[PDB]
């Protein structure tokens, strides 16, 4: 069950996202994690967040989906509290090092990472989603991202900078 | 949660299989279910199984993965007994009519359907799998299909006919 | 010429539609037949059509394009009366069992199947068509579907239910 | 019916080949005609054929499939003598200028073009065909190409040069 | 370095364009050159240009990107004067016959070819471009095409016919 | 010219590699950089290299191709010394921060990164390359990787560990 080998971790590029949504091509988790990392780096800096917080978000961004090399990627609406609890235990056996990073993340780093994780998905569908369901999913995710941010521990000035940058970025995507 | 609308059921063709395996293109559950149906029809007849059994297998083949329109398709090795139990309850809320069919299936119809479900996957990867992991998965599934068949309630003569037809078919695929 | 083997019938998923229309990916006849079957099942029931009629439409939906495993799929505008006559004889040698089903279909079952066959194509292009020609084809097919339905032997109440369901479905596709 | 507009002729790149054969991607008739043109140019010269013959083959290579913008591309085994006769009349209404070129082609130019037309297909499948059926088709076409060449009016020395070049090319493809 | 073999020239269909722009699929230089050839042929004739000029543009259209089999296709904005100078020398060693054709082209043939080369790209992105950057590139190329044409040695009546045909064609693409 | 915006850096996933090589799909530079990062992390650790060296290689791996968002990705054989010199100056204007990182990299970190950069490409083609040219490129890159490693400043024990891990990984890819 545990992932221990580089040949397995390289299969990040074999793991397809958007398994219930029509898209122009199958996005893999390697390109997704790179893009989330980029957003954490750039937007954490734009928002003036402490370097240690941005570093922690970026480190997690690069590995956060490695368990999917075994579990697959599953749709957000399907991940109810009971399923998430079961998956957290399974994921901790698959990638104990990722579980340890997750358990060490500061709340501000977690909220930066989560904002960027969802933003990347909205940005991806803006270009590559196909049809009415994909459009609805893109807009639902955007609403969920905003609600989570607004309710988070991040200072309002940080929230506003993140939304400023998100909106500038999606307009040009 | 429950799937009630034709526009949702049409998204069978938006649901991608093989989410952790490299393939030439993303196979959807609509083409998969059609092919499983075909195998049930043809091989059930070749094996001389009663018409009522073949009909029941075929009826289930056409709908068996509809819950994945919500849950996504998840990899076989990941579906442990505890996860399957949780998924069975969720799937019964998503598609109660499919759950009722599943609960009514005779053992012989279930074993025909399961043989054909796994055979279709082996046949798909034979053409469309890419790389060493996909090759291993193709061969693992073939071993699992044979072991399940050999341990099933199907008469040995039926088992032998199913394996005869499978091997003729894969040679020409 | 005659198709007799399961390995050949499995090549339904190797037969590409839309050979003269730009699309996001090459749809195969297996996913098409599954979707037409689904529409026959759901919309035949919604329209209150007799069970025997819906069953006959569904049975034909699952096999109606098997001859294309040999002939290929050819564009609707190209199928003039003289070509259709030649193709009907060739198709009857390729898949005599499908030709027998076609010759037994009741008019009401044929009109349900034909409505759903064309509706599926409109629905597919709505999501997956690319460019001005594909858009024109989508709209032409929709006009042809409506004209055929309006001129058919189906009761007006059945026609209206089919159009009600079609329009609800395309809005959400 | 007649193709008269550049916007229609540009849809050569919207016309997919190999509609009954599994391939890595859908090859269009524009890339096919370019490659056939190239083979006519290079191999006609290598074989020492008269410039006027090579020019005529090349001119036809660039337009020979334009009718498929309306008819679609249909599989070689399906094109029986009776269907070809019907298609020739339809194609002459679609693209009268191509029909006139075809009717003017010298036998030696026709045989060069036909050798290159089939060679291009073998070469394409060598790289891009998937599965056992595609492999059989690749090899069948190669046998058909050789038989037609050997029975043609081309001088044996020209036949041998064409086969020399074909075999060198496929080894490196 | 020099391209001398047919097996190499056939790799035109292995050379992908739009390497910095999101598209629905990777267009190759073989389909691009065929389409540019078509535009030169049709629009040169529509504009009443001398046959010798149209022939020269068409001949160059079919080979103009062969050096990319070695160099790759590189984005227009990246090709500054200093890079173009270096690339011209490299390209002349790769395909001396193409360099000789380029050096012999009459100004009117060059301007026809260049108009059609850029028009083909605009037309391709109109159907197959994805996202805001691709949209901007499509429109930038269209502006560049018009500016080059307006400043060229082509007679105003020829310029107007080329723009007339371009605009009719893109509306139907 | 300079890349300054997150919306531009996100287009890493719009930049296609392998522009002169046939592949099953167009790999982008985001998934490539993630995989190179992974190899630097895992194999640098396996080889016992100092943490500061592995960190520097990993940091560069994540950004090393950002200039390609403007320049495109160009084939290795095409990058002669004179072209590389011109490209280095252009790349330093496009991404000055990447140029600064490159100029600060220690030789041991550079050699780790370069080994992993080439290894990733070999590993990618092992799964996703198509045809004889792609096969030759895969094997050429592997020979080049080994020659560079053997001639590098890395200790022989580090070289041997890198080759040990590479060979174990490719066997399972
Ligand atoms: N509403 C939706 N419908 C369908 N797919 C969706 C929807 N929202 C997101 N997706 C997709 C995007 C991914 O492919 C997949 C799961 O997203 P992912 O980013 O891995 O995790 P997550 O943010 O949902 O949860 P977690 O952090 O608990 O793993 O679901
Ligand atoms: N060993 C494997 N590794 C990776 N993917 C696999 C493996 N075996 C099968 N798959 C894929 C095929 C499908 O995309 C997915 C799940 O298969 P699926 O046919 O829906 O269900 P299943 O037979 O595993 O279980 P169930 O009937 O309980 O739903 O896993
Ligand atoms: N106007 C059109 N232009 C181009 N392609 C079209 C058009 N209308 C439909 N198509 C495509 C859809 C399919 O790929 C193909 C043929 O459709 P198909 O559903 O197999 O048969 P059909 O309904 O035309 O006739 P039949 O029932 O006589 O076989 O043509
Ligand atoms: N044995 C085969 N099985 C399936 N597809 C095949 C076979 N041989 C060739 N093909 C494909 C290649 C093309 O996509 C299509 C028709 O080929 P094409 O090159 O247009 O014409 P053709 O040479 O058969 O005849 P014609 O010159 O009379 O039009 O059939
Ligand atoms: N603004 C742009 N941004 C990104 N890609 C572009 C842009 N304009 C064009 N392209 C793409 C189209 C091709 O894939 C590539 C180069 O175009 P190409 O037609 O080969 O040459 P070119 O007209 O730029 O120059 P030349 O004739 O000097 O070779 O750049
Ligand atoms: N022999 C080859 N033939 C064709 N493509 C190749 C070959 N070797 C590598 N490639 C491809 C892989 C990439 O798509 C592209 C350039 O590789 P890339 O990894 O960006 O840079 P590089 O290692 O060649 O040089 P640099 O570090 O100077 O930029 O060439
Ligand atoms: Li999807
Ligand atoms: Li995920
Ligand atoms: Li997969
Ligand atoms: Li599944
Ligand atoms: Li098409
Ligand atoms: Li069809
Ligand atoms: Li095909
Ligand atoms: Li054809
Ligand atoms: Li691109
Ligand atoms: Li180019
Ligand atoms: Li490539
Ligand atoms: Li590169
Ligand atoms: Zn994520
Ligand atoms: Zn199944
Ligand atoms: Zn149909
Ligand atoms: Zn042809
Ligand atoms: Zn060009
Ligand atoms: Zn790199």
């Amino acid at each position: 069950l545990q992932i221990t080998e580089t040949y397995e971790r390289l299969r990040a590029s074999h793991i397809s996202r958007w398994g219930i949504v029509q898209t122009t091509y199958p996005q893999n988790i390697a390109e997704h994690m790179w893009r989330v990392w980029l957003l954490c780096r750039d937007w954490g800096a734009a928002a003036g967040m402490p370097q240690h917080t941005v570093r922690q978000a970026c480190e997690f961004a690069l590995v956060h989906d490695l368990a999917e090399i075994r579990t697959g990627d599953a749709p957000t609406p399907h991940k109810t509290p009971e399923l998430k609890e079961l998956l957290a235990g399974i994921e901790a056996q698959i990638v104990p090092e990722v579980a340890e990073l997750e358990a060490t993340m500061a709340p501000e780093a977690r909220e930066l990472w989560k904002f960027c994780d969802t933003a990347e998905a909205v940005l991806f569908l803006k270009v590559n989603g196909l049809g009415a369901h994909a459009y609805d999913v893109q807009h639902l995710l955007m609403e969920q991202m905003k609600r989570r941010l607004m309710d988070s521990v991040l200072d309002v000035e940080v929230q506003d900078e993140l939304m400023f940058q998100f909106e500038r970025t999606i307009k040009k995507t």
